[PDB]
């Protein structure tokens, strides 16, 4: 597997606008909400769950990176894999998207699989 | 279990006003006090204990996130489970509330379960 | 044991004024000096030593918390257990106090045991 | 092996201009892009992969250091070993350069091997 | 062993002016350069190597504390043990000094062994 697999999806020129940390079924997790830097479109929501999904190994790196980009408010590219979380109340509150990568998009092009 | 279970409690539009770190029964722990961003109402006190309660797996994530929101002063929703801690002097000093989640809040929304 | 045991000592409305990191007898350690926010009294010195004393598990959390409170200069309550470190040259340079807790302070109270 | 081995390459007076975090083959990884502080020349891209290459032990230290230099915008020397990554879609998105070191730069000389 | 032993050396009223991270012999390492806050004297160079020397247990604490004082720019006392590193290319790039302690300095004194 790779963040850049064509079976994953991404959204460019986004800003991380909200951050949540919690626990589910023994696993700490976090979710983020992103919106278009320019105010258009519909929010993207994605979550990472410790020790859950094939993306578990990157949980801490992604949590730290989401925090960094959340604090700067800079434009970024969000990489997700759809339809991963199945807990229905969790999905209704957040989404089924697993967060699988984060890329800066500084005044050029987003620096990630494209 | 889940942060968002309706058997937990939450308080929206709060700011983390105080922070404490210590140790109990060989466990590092921390506590936070939150108040409404507008100053109304009664403070909420909640703690996390690294090796105790079903919420122990999220100790480090919650500590880091509480430290972050404390440093920014921004509005949050705090999620707790009531009636968890049992050492009477500890409960007298802080509360029986276990901290189980933290969500950032906009002016109109909080990004977490409700 | 507990930070809040009445056999420990604490000092309210202190500012962390100095910070030192070193190694002793295979153990990284840190020491802080604190002085009353209003100028009265005598400095307090306390240290935490990795993998040494009953307070060992808290070493990392306390070091991180002391760094933060040191960086802000805010008024804190420092909790110690006296007469723990016995290395006489160490003691003479620093103190025999083990650091066992740190609490933020408001105008009227500090957020921790008393 | 050593960051400073003469079989590695380095580029002085660079500014980290992009940062990317993801996962590949069960391993967290990050990539950075740097450009000459004066705008001449062409960008340098290098990546670290937490579980891969002889440089894996330094993954966390390099990621932490990269994030700090990225946040300051200061001029740095980036040290790489060429021709390490082999997955073609990864190489063509980023490069085959393994990141092996990062040095601050004085106004006249960078603090590291040359 | 102790940071404060007779056989170690120290330099007061310094500022950490440069920082380098790398890897050698499978071990992450870092080096710092310090200069007198008042511009006088000769710079001090010292390194820490994760799996090497009797000071290896303090690697991460010294890294974090070096990074802290580097970002604040405040004046410090740097403690070293001389003639530790032996690989000639490394010593000639950096120094044979092992970093063994860091102490905050006020205008009149430093908070550490002397
Ligand atoms: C640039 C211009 O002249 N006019 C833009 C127009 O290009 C906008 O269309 C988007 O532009 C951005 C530029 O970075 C992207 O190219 C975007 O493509 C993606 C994206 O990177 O966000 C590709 C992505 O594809 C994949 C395989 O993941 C799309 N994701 C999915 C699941 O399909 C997303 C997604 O559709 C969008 O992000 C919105 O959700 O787009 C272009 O679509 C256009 C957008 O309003 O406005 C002009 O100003
Ligand atoms: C409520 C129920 O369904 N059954 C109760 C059960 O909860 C009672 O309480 C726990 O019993 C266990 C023994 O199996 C423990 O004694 C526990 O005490 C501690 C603990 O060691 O876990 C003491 C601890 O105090 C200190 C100084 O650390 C408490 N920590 C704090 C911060 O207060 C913890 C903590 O409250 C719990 O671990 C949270 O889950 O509890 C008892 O609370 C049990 C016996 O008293 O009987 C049942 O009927
Ligand atoms: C070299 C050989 O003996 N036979 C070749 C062989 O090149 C092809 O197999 C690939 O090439 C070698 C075989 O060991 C590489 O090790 C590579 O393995 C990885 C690895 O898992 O370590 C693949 C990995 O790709 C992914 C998606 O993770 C590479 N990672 C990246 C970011 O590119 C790493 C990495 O390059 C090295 O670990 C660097 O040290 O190598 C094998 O997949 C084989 C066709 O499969 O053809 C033979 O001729
Ligand atoms: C203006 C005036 O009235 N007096 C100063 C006078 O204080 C100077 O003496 C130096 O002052 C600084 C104050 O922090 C230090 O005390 C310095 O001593 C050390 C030091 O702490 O840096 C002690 C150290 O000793 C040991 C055993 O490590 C010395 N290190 C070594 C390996 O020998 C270092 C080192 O020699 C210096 O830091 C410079 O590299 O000095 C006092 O020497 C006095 C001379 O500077 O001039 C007046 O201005
Ligand atoms: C009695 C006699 O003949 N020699 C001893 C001897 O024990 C000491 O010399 C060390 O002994 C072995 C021989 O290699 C060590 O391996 C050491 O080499 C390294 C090491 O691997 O630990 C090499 C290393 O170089 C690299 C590229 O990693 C050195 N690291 C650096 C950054 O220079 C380290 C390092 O210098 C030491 O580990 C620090 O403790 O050493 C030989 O140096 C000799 C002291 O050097 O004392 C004699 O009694």
């Amino acid at each position: 597997e790779w963040t850049g697999d064509n079976t994953n999806a991404y959204y460019s020129d986004e800003v991380i606008s909200e951050l949540h940390v919690g626990q589910i079924d023994t696993s700490p997790y976090f979710c983020i909400k992103t919106v278009k830097a320019n105010g258009s479109g519909t929010p993207v929501v994605a979550c990472a769950v410790s020790k859950q999904s094939i993306w578990a190994p990157s949980f801490k790196e992604l949590l730290d990176q989401a925090r960094y980009f959340y604090s700067t408010g800079q434009s970024v590219r969000i990489h997700v894999q759809k339809n991963i979380w199945t807990y229905p109340l969790f999905v209704n509150t957040f989404s089924a998207n697993a967060l699988v990568g984060l890329s800066s998009c500084s005044a050029t092009q987003c620096f990630g699989p494209k």
